[PDB]
Order: structure tokens, then sequence, then C-alpha cells
């Protein structure tokens, strides 16, 4: 129903396993946002626990480098129940969506959002699409987006493309990110590196 | 040009095909065509072979817009982006082509005819700063028909866009071509499961 298939578990890739950069950026948390992309509890439920664990614990140890940093974390949550309208050509790929409901959109708990952290609504794969993203961006003079969360190859994928398209320079933080598949996440992590964003992992944002 | 040398490949049919998850199907009174950067200069790194029938199925599927009232679309980078245009695409392509007619024109065998709409390409996305969602919207026209270049970044990146305006995007999976055939089939395999309809050339006309 969901669209989401079942998730073969697998491992999240190390330093060593990531695809040549191609792109030379290098994380400026003066400059840089965290986005933490889509990690609420209906998008995290497909995963398995043990990699679920990994990959919010990554993400967990960027947001608080990011809060140590002075980098605001903008989180991307959809808003549940979208109408048939909002829904669009969603519901031909991943049927009506999550609910309008904390069972589905909350936040993860290990990743819940702080006072004054960007809370930004996901419409379409994009993190810009019909959100606030670019314009808060522009406000806080932030031209690098640094993404974790779910899935690796479509939203957060989509979301580097487009804020490269924006001339923000994205980072994918490789192992803080899950997707449906190793071979969906490494072909992220290959599309990413090769065409929009530097693709590195957790440590070398700490 | 940051092109990789293309690898030649055969072209998938529509037996190659992955399945398609969403179940559209062009209207010529919804559709618009777009030949995505048809470019000279970025035609220039396909093998001749596989240029001439990806241009080649590109304008069986022009001629059958043309016939059936579907308007195409060309989109074109400018040529000789300056700084401010270019951004962060030099990272990843250089400076990219330059605005002569030999790297700029949309290849011949294509030529854009009056009244075909003249769009200027700047991202990966065909509606990246470009007037595509607007016209689509004033036309009425809710389906996208891609063909062009490349099928992975472009092609595909504006599939995902067009299927985020709710916009169905119908790729032309032998009327793309792209830098190997594992970005082809790669690009045919997300579009398919994520936001197009992919489909041949026949099964257009
Ligand atoms: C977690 C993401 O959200 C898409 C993917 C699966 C299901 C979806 C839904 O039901 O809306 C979302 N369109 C992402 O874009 O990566
Ligand atoms: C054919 C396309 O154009 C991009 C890809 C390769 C090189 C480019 C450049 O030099 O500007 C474009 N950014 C496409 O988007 O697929
Ligand atoms: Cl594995
Ligand atoms: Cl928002
Ligand atoms: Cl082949
Ligand atoms: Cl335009």
């Amino acid at each position: 129903m969901t669209g989401i298939p079942s998730i073969v578990p697998y491992a999240l890739p190390t330093s060593r396993d990531l695809p040549a950069n191609l792109a030379q950026w290098h994380i400026d948390p003066e400059r840089a946002v965290l986005l933490v992309h889509a990690m609420q509890r209906y998008f995290l439920r497909p995963l398995p626990d043990a990699l679920r664990d990994q990959v919010v614990g990554n993400a967990a140890r960027i947001r608080q480098w990011a809060a140590d940093n002075g980098v605001p974390v903008a989180y991307t949550a959809q808003p549940g129940s979208m109408n048939e309208e909002q829904r669009g050509l969603l519901k031909d790929f991943w049927g009506p969506g999550m609910k309008a409901s904390p069972t589905d959109r909350e936040v993860v708990d290990a990743l819940a959002p702080q006072p004054g952290d960007w809370l930004l609504t996901k419409w379409r794969y994009s993190a810009f699409f019909n959100s606030d993203l670019l314009q808060r961006l522009h406000a806080s003079g932030r031209d690098q987006l640094i993404l974790c969360g779910v899935y690796a190859h479509v939203g957060v994928l989509i979301s580097s493309v487009d804020a490269y398209s924006n001339d923000i320079q994205p980072f994918l933080v490789a192992d803080a990110i899950a997707d449906f598949s190793k071979e969906h996440h490494w072909m992220a992590m290959e599309y990413a590196a090769s065409r929009c964003a530097m693709v590195i992992t957790t440590d070398e944002v700490v």
C-alpha cells in the first residue's frame, strides 16, 4: 500500500565505500544547514531495526554537531493525510501516504526537533518543493546543505539535486541516510557524488 | 566537458523496459513533447549510431507530436554561461558549451519548427528557471513526454520535477541517450518506479 517495498537490511557504507567525489566542497558550519530529511516514524518504520538504529544514531551525532557548531537543523516532514489534490501523483506510486497522526508523522524521538529548528513541510521528493527551505537558506545566508535521512535515492537524492541546482552545495551523509535497499543506497551515493553533491560519512562531518 | 567518454550500447526496446508502476497513458490533448537538451554539444559525445537512433526516434515522436497537435518543447542551454548562470554546474561539468551555433543549436534532424516552445535549460530539471511549468499550465497540458539527453541526468530530473508538479511524465526510453547503458537503464528503472511511465517510441506512435 505504502509503495515502500520490504527493505532488505544492509550494511551502511563506510568512508572507504564512498564513491569518488568530483566536487571539492567542504562543510563550513557558517554556511551550512543540516537537513534531517523525512525522519518521520512512518518512513523509518520499514527500516529494519539495526540499520535504522545505526542510521538514526549517525544522524543524531550530526545533529549534535550541528547544534554545537551553530548550524541550523531543518527537519522535513510530511503533514500526513494529504488530500487527493495535495497527494497528486504521489498516489500512483505511494498510495494515500501517511496519516496526520503522531504515530506516522512525528519525527523519531532520537532526532526530536529542538526549539528554533527549521520545521519544514515535505510535499514532494525535493525538500525544496513548495517548502520554505530555499528562502530560509537565503535569509540565513547558508548555501550548504548537509543531508541525512530517508530515502537516500528518493527525497534525499532529489533534494540534493535541487539544492545543487539552486547553487547550494549538498553533502550527503552516506551513513546517516538509509534506503529501500543497499543497491538503492549505493546508487544514490554514486549519483550524488558524480552529479550534485559531496558524499561523506558522519565521521567526516564531526 | 565533465561528460565522460560514452560507451556505445544498444537502446532498450519494449521488452527491456522495467515494469511501470503507474498506469498512465499519453493523451495527445494533454501532452507536451519535451525534446530535452538535443543540442549538438550534448549529442557530440554520443557515438554516431546510437546518436542517430536516438535522434531518429526523437524525430519520429516529434513528427507524431506535430501530427497530433502536441506542443513540442525544446530545451537548450544558452551557451557560454556566465559565473552566475553556471553556478555549481562548473564543479561537475566545467564551463559548458559555447553560445556558438556549433554547440548550442538543436541538431538539424530535430530542428525546431515555428510555434515550438523554445525553452532555456539552466539546470538538470527542465523546469528549473524555465518557463516550462507556466507553459504547461497555460496550455492546459499535464503530461510530458520526454526524449533527449542525458537519461539519468536532466531527462530523469526533468521527469522527477514534472512528476512532482503533478505532470505525468512519459520517458521515451529509446529516444533518450546516456553516458552508458548502465546509466540509461538506471534512469529507466528510477523513472518507472518513482516518477514516470517508461515507454518506447513505437508505443507512442
Ligand atoms: C521519504 C520520502 O518520501 C517519498 C517516498 C516514499 C513514500 C512517500 C509518500 O508516501 O509520500 C514519499 N513520496 C522521500 O521522498 O524519500
Ligand atoms: C544534457 C544535460 O545537461 C547537464 C549535464 C551534462 C553537462 C551539462 C553542462 O555542461 O551544463 C548539464 N549540466 C542534462 O541535464 O542531462
Ligand atoms: Cl550488506
Ligand atoms: Cl515549509
Ligand atoms: Cl549493449
Ligand atoms: Cl525557458
